[PDB]
């Protein structure tokens, strides 16, 4: 249904007049999409033809395997990816139990599409903005219940020091309203943006329910709009946690924050810091930050740290309906609801 708990409200291709389709393979998937566009008589329709729902079955543990014993191998090669480029009818791309992919999955100037069950993991291609998932020009996306991995690392001699591996979740452009739930990302150094550059500013995006452990920086970084987070488990973070930029405005709520260092930041500009709204997460003044080894570090340009643990600004009514379950609830049961293979759970108070 178009409940996502967030700003994203859609069913993807789970709408009435829906085909099915079972991809085996990545090249399936393109050949799917691509026959998807066709009418009765053989020609091409704007935005396709009608919704879809793909369960893919393939399996690429082996393309996975081989990377994660040599990742400083996977830079160089050539990125690989489905592109759901202007399709609107209405598109859900489930993973089956037991698939994985080597291969990311790249929406472009699309609408109502949904990603979940999928394990991507060890793209080739970091040098070649090979991202698992990337979000562009697309309003009410849902990336759910999905596992993005790699290996939180940076090998030497890799183009800009920082293309070993690409982005977990990239968004960017009019990718106005998207949510962004019950993912278990972990082993990422750039998890992903909210805003490609500073003149990339907007968008209403919740990150909610997510596991993110052992990862660098970006949980977004976000330039400018609305980001509401709440429900999310933040452990081992070795670089940064959210960088609101770009004047941006988040609602930071229910968390659970631990070995984190800046976990609410605003840097890297040295000017137009965004605000946060502290509310209900493990840490509620300066006393808990050695309880839960909460560490912060400085920026050779002027930033802000929410040392201080306190709101800096104000935030919208939130205008979709949610109930965040407590911090305590998250950190004890997020983790057995958060990935891939949990049947698309959601946790509630109920199971606190
Ligand atoms: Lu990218």
């Amino acid at each position: 249904a178009t409940d996502t708990g967030g700003y994203a409200a859609t069913a993807g291709g789970n709408v009435t007049g829906a085909v099915s389709k079972t991809a085996t393979s990545m090249q399936d998937i393109v050949n799917i999409i691509d026959a998807a566009r066709l009418d009765a008589n053989g020609k091409k329709v704007k935005g396709g033809a009608y919704p879809l729902v793909i369960t893919y079955t393939g399996n690429e543990d082996s393309l996975i395997n081989a990377a994660a014993a040599n990742i400083c191998g996977q830079w160089s090669k050539d990125p690989r990816g489905v592109e759901i480029k202007e399709f609107t009818k209405g598109i859900t791309i489930i993973g089956a139990n037991g698939s994985s992919a080597n291969f990311g999955i790249w929406i472009k100037k699309s609408s109502d599409v949904v990603v979940q069950n999928m394990r991507i993991g060890y793209l080739p291609g970091g040098a070649k903005d090979g991202d698992m998932i990337r979000v562009d020009d697309s309003p009410n996306v849902w990336v759910d219940h999905n596992e993005l991995f790699a290996a939180n690392h940076e090998c030497d001699g890799t183009p800009d020091n920082d293309t070993t591996f690409e982005s977990a979740v990239d968004i960017k452009g009019a990718s106005n309203t998207v949510t962004v739930s019950y993912n278990y990302i972990h082993g990422v150094k750039k998890v992903g943006l909210d805003g490609s550059s500073s003149s990339d500013t907007g968008r209403n995006i919740t990150y909610h329910h997510n596991y993110y452990n052992d990862v660098n920086a970006r949980l977004p970084l976000q330039r400018g709009g609305l980001v509401h987070a709440y429900n999310n488990l933040y452990t081992n973070i070795t670089g940064s946690g959210l960088n609101v930029r770009q004047n941006g405005q988040a609602l930071i709520e229910n968390n659970w924050f631990e070995k984190a260092i800046n976990p609410v930041t605003s840097r890297y500009d040295g000017k137009n810091f965004g605000t946060w709204v502290l509310k209900g997460n493990n840490i509620t003044k300066p006393a808990d930050f050695s309880t839960y080894s909460i560490t912060w570090t400085a920026d050779t340009k002027p930033y802000v740290n929410a040392d201080s643990w306190t709101s800096t600004g104000t935030f919208p009514t939130v205008a979709y309906n949610y109930s965040p379950v407590s911090a305590q609830c998250v950190k004890d049961k997020l983790p057995g609801y958060a990935g891939v293979g949990k049947n698309l759970a959601t946790l509630t108070s109920t199971a606190c």
